[PDB]
């Protein structure tokens, strides 16, 4: 299905397999904080996305906790990517991690627990 | 006030004072996902604006690591707001949560540590 | 009401009501690092304990998450309490503040999410 | 010699750059109500191979730790923390330590100091 906000960013599905998920992304002007590089937002939307798209790999599921690690900033016109892993799976919650990565370099490292339906 | 991002996504700063922020915004069609809720990225983007405002009024600072939990799913048209406090303020690093509220209930709750260059 | 582990560390309950709890203990020789401050397995321990005794007053429940933020260090002899307030109550979850306070300052900040049995 | 680790019997297996090993076995006196491994318990060891893979790098100072538990454990039990460096900058730091119990990954902890 087409997801608008992933759409508004301009992320797109490079990636999707049983547990795993890669999105990727361009850093636009429309995605940059006062200090002019990549909002954090930003990042974690990508990070979330491959973390969304993931876990539904395995069945309906709210997401509950994320944590978001910022490494490296990024300016405007930087290609980055999401790599979404499951870490743990169990019957009422999962686990993902996350590594936002751009030209080779973690960028930042997200984790993510979800509930599932 | 507000950076391009906060722009693209419709955020607006309702007021800043020193170790504080409040953003608010309004849930659009460009924000929900797949599932037709708001996306997981425009709620922490939203508390990530707030943080990231209150933070640098102490000086600039660079986000280091984020949590968010998630409590209530919005659909468009819902009204939120993220207020931001400082819990601690450290010579080198300083801490905030933030919570995220629609209509008087917590939908989301934010916790940010930056690092103060 | 104590538990095992929390006996052996020497903390003791010293509030509990619906969703909240508060556990008190202070910094024995056994509790310090190679550094000589508050091991931070101990202070987690603290507010691990105060978390778990708050989240089991709405029924059974299991931790998923938890959040440590570091703020001040303690030094042996320090009197220090963990004080656990509910900010989330869902059917099948609930999370926890729970802050870790010690001569009124704020020492670390907890964060807990569980899963309700 | 680490006091607290000492007190919870946790033993160094290996100590190198930017990583650590830290074990320990499940006590009576490690347990919660429930009767399996305090969250208290499992932490502990995590941070303690947090702490002595980070400071190899130097004098650092624990900022924000996140533990998320997928496994109980009962008294006994044989436990493991094994701390790797996932990215190191000039002022801070991370961390992921793994908790591992017979081939099981009982925990996730990533973590975040400030170097001194
Ligand atoms: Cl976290």
């Amino acid at each position: 299905m087409r997801d608008p906000f992933m759409e508004a960013l301009g992320l797109k599905v490079l990636h999707l397999a049983p547990g795993e998920a890669v999105v990727a992304g361009e850093v636009r002007a429309d995605h940059l904080n006062l200090h002019g590089t990549a909002h954090g937002g930003f990042l974690y939307a990508l990070a979330d996305s491959a973390f969304a798209l993931a876990s539904n790999t395995r069945g309906p599921a709210v997401a509950l906790s994320c944590r978001m690690d910022y490494f490296r900033p990024l300016g405007a016109g930087a290609r980055v990517e999401a790599r979404a892993v499951e870490v743990n799976l169990s019957r009422r919650t999962a686990t993902y991690r996350v590594e936002v990565v751009s030209e080779g370099k973690l960028v930042a490292l997200f984790t993510g627990t979800v509930f599932r339906l």
